């Protein structure tokens, strides 16, 4: 299958083993800003789902599809790879929705579904948009969409911001330099401290942040999923030039990201913005190894590649530069093993 | 191999990707009660190790070879399945011990050495002993064991004591009763309950606790390292019968351990008992779906199974009555997936 | 004079504001060991005081005079150099005492003394016995002893024995890894790290322990202040050869003191060590750059060669080696500059 | 020079060694507040710098002068008196700024430099500000400055308000009241009541507190460094009037200080106030031996008067009086030897 070609088999049991679990599923129920979100932007565009044909990708809980149901959709079809199928299924019989939900167990690459849809709701989103890849589920899933059938959400979002953040750059240092000693029970560790800063400075920070130590306006990546192919994010090439609106060092930039249910009636947009109430998703930054001085007026410019691999995430290429002094910056990360900082 | 007939393949990846980072080798080393005792052991049993061959199994950074060469060790292999391997080769180098700790990468059940060896030293305690199945890793190499050797540690010894504790059964039972709901955001959870509560008590907690939650002196199941074969961990049943010293309700059974370092010199005991300074193992509770009311005199008796399988750990069932009354809990838990509660 | 000459001024004024306030004058008082076992050897010795002329060296507040008055002395001449001279004034005139009690401001080595005495009573000791250099005003006070007078404390002792302390020595890179940062606010402070480290190491570090950390029996360096010499005490070495009692790294020397007041009718003993009650003295450790490792049985010998300085203090020099191995440590350690540690 | 006729040698020989400390470098580099808003108010200003000549009085480690050399200072003469300078050259050397941060070693009331300056930067607030007289030594280093050139900072405010601790009062008179025993082994110590009491409350208090203790809005006192000379320092009279605000017990005068960088982009203000994050100067506070009682709406009036001393700080003289009552309180404070209560 289209999975199982980009998918190392491990990296898929550890992922659908975790989504097979009801606290997980719970987890992301309870995050009120997502659920909500979803709920209103289906309710609120009632002509986009009454007595429509629906598919929703992933379903876990069957939640969304619920919320198609209430929106007055004629059938769902809820597909679900994880062990979390079977609860689903549980669910709409015990909602009565049997004539309306069909719970179909496996991946969407590989299930047939039996009649084209007018519509796809999913939930693919990961840190920094990207991450899990099930974007590419999702865009996969438009084989069953119908021409001019529409996708919820419609389009994504990635927002990068440079920042400041001197605390959280001098903690990866007081973290490696415990390798920086001569005689732990009489080792000599410190050989290994360039390789543990390195490790530090590969993860990708999860957690929130005050919009203070943002030092310019965001740069906005757009993916249009009425319009992307699968094969659209497994390259991901996001220029940037920020025109500082503070002085300062910069350590690294910032991730966030909204999407946009884009139905006949109204937009509804669901946003992890550092401005807007806490989500899941947290924001994400990336520090560089080397942080720039900038001046408020100077433009700092380069490309952040997001390169897919087969453990459902990403390698991230940051170069960055001080256009007005030259002076430049790197980074390599690691989006599938990040540093959940958040307290 | 032997390793690879009894590990999912899904889970070894996983298991030997985290014991390569570096963070998880400095948060163990950081356990100074551990990291002194391993020390202590070997450097006050030096005449076990001075001109002596060794092999180290699992040796991560190296740091109990380095032990071992710091007692006058001759030769020390060094056998290590993660890519930890490369770090250690790096610290041997640097600290000029390149004459005396070979290391080898690959899994102990699957390298040749080049010789029998007179001590093995390892660290294969998990999360209640048995959690990772390295203990098995442990005995199979007894295969390059001379006749007359010796293992460090030597014993191990399983303590369970039935406990108290209220707040800990509903703080888990809140979590469960999310899935009662008749109306989260419209739709009725309540079908789900029982699977939720079972998945939730599903989970051992492992944290610490007052040694005043417990209600009956432990009972102890030993291991002697020695003797015991690789297939005498598939199925490890524990009897017990507890003398209850208080009256109350019981919630579940508490777990901690001990092991020996039994040398020529002295013996040595490393506890992570909830009476000794706190570990990195701290101590785990296996919680009772429904506790069982107990008076103090009475005997509460049944056993705890362990049975091992393909993703490094144990299913666990604890059956346990009140003689008394007849009063009986059955439990299951997955030991691998366990609600790590400490703060 | 004696002490101008030893002594730069700077450091001299620094002392005696030092003991011109009342709250360091209360804060020796309430020693209870210190000023009960004074009150103690001098009452319990009253043939040693009664009807005799004695000699105070350094009263302070006074209170050892009184305790001389106390044993019914006929005359005591209490000597005291910094403006507490004025303080203890008022207490012989407000106890009626002005008719045995005589107040002679200034230093020692200065003033003139009407008479010769019987004994001379003063409390020198420092951290390590002989920081401040008090004791030689005490010898040189011996000027004014009759032949065959006796002092009190009449001898000293300092015990000096191997400890390990794997913690205290690891701290010192813990701190100064501080500067082993590439960009503190963008600076990068690496280059001091060395020298971060060295001031951290010439700080001997006051505070207490517990006795299972002491590698070997202590040795003991005896001054018996009937005999010195002042100049005795500009260059004090002391040898020494320790056998271990246990295996393990060596992180340094753990020094304490006793005393003896070797009166007529008993002696009576005020000691600092570790398996004492705890005074203002503590105890005091110094640490080696590197540690040694030395297995029980060994021996580790060397010297602890004490330089008097100008700044009422010693430069502390200590070189140690593991006879058994030749493995060798240094270092040179600054007496006037403690780390004050105890919490 | 005009330092050693204003300052006793042994005050300085003291104070330049304390500040030769890297550990001190480090503990005063860590207050993040104070290098952050340091490190802000220069970079935001970077045209204040941008190609000009910098003058850092008392650089220490040479942390401004980095931040004056990143904000593109075309030269910058760091002049420090203590060895610390030679670990800035250090410093200045690994990170190659040698043709831009000339260190020049000794008082800047000595020293030679080659040209006049734009700007004056330094860190010379000690405790309540004017501790250390080191303000004396920025305001002489202006015969450098060019007219129309700036000072970073470029004022102070200090500020005081009359608060009600009852706790702390006790602690300070419990303290004294050793002082107060008739028989302390035996000694009557009462005669030294008097000036036991005088010397404790002759401390001032630094740690921090909650503002809820303060009484009346505080008073504020500016002096602007542009415009103020030297011989203004030597005696500061800060007359007050305070509108109480709460009834109860005065027990004295809570200090603190702002500072405020005047730079042609924006203002940078470095607070000390207890309504702002802690920094290593805390607050001050100056307690009456007797507390003045006041009703809300009542006038707390009269002067804290600051005599300069040769041991680098002040003798403080605080009149106070309760304008409806004629309660008055009048206190003597030497705020060179300060009761540091913050743990
Ligand atoms: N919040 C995040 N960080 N990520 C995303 C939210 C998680 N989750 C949302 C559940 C539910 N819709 C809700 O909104 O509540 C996505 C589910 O999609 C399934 N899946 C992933 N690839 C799949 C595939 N190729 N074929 C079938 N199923 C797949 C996973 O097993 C998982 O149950
Ligand atoms: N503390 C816990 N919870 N559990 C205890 C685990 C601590 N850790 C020991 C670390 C070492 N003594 C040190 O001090 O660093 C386990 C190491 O053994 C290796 N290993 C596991 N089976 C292996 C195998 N079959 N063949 C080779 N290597 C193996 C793992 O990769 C890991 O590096
Ligand atoms: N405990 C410690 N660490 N050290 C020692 C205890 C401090 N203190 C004890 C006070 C009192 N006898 C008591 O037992 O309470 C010693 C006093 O000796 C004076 N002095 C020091 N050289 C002096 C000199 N050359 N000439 C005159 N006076 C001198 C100092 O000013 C100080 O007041
Ligand atoms: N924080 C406090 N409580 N007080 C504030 C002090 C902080 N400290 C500033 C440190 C520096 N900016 C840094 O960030 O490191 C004072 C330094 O100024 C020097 N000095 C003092 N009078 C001097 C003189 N007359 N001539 C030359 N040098 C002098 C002292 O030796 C000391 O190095």
């Amino acid at each position: 299958s289209v999975f199982s070609e980009r998918t190392e088999e491990s990296s898929a049991v550890q992922y659908f083993q975790f989504y097979g679990y009801l606290s997980q599923q719970q987890n992301m129920m309870q995050d009120y800003v997502r659920t909500g979100t979803y709920q209103r932007a289906i309710l609120q565009n009632h002509t986009d789902f009454k007595d429509k044909i629906v598919l929703d990708v992933g379903c876990g809980s069957g939640i969304l599809s619920f919320f198609a149901a209430q929106a007055g959709a004629r059938k769902i079809y809820a597909v679900e790879a994880s062990t979390m199928a079977q609860h689903a299924e549980v669910l709409v019989k015990s909602n009565n929705l049997t004539d309306r939900i069909v719970v179909i167990p496996g991946k969407v690459e590989e299930v047939s579904l039996p009649e084209q849809v007018d519509i796809i709701i999913s939930e693919p989103m990961g840190y920094m948009l990207f991450n899990e890849r099930m974007l590419e589920s999702y865009l996969h899933a438009k084989k069953y969409l119908k021409p001019s059938g529409n996708m919820f959400p419609t389009i994504g979002d990635v927002h990068l911001a440079p920042f400041t953040d001197e605390q959280l750059y001098m903690e990866q240092f007081t973290k490696a330099n415990f390798w920086y000693q001569p005689s732990f029970h009489g080792v000599d560790l410190s050989a290994l401290r360039g390789a543990a800063v390195d490790e530090y400075f590969r993860q990708p920070v999860v957690d929130t942040f005050d919009i203070r130590i943002l030092m310019a306006k965001s740069v906005k990546y757009t993916v249009n999923f009425l319009e992307a192919k699968e094969g659209d994010l497994h390259r991901i090439e996001i220029p940037f030039k920020f025109h500082m609106l503070h002085s300062g060092l910069v350590h690294g930039l910032a991730f966030w990201f909204d999407v946009a249910f884009i139905g006949s009636i109204m937009t509804v947009w669901l946003s992890t913005a550092p401005t807007e109430p806490l989500t899941h998703w947290y924001q994400v930054r990336c520090l560089f190894q080397s942080p720039l001085f900038a001046k408020a007026g100077d433009t700092l410019s380069g490309t952040c590649l997001l390169i897919a691999n087969k453990r459902q995430s990403y390698d991230i290429s940051i170069v960055a530069q001080v256009d007005q002094t030259g002076s430049k910056s790197s980074n390599l990360l690691d989006l599938k093993n990040p540093f959940f900082r958040y307290t």
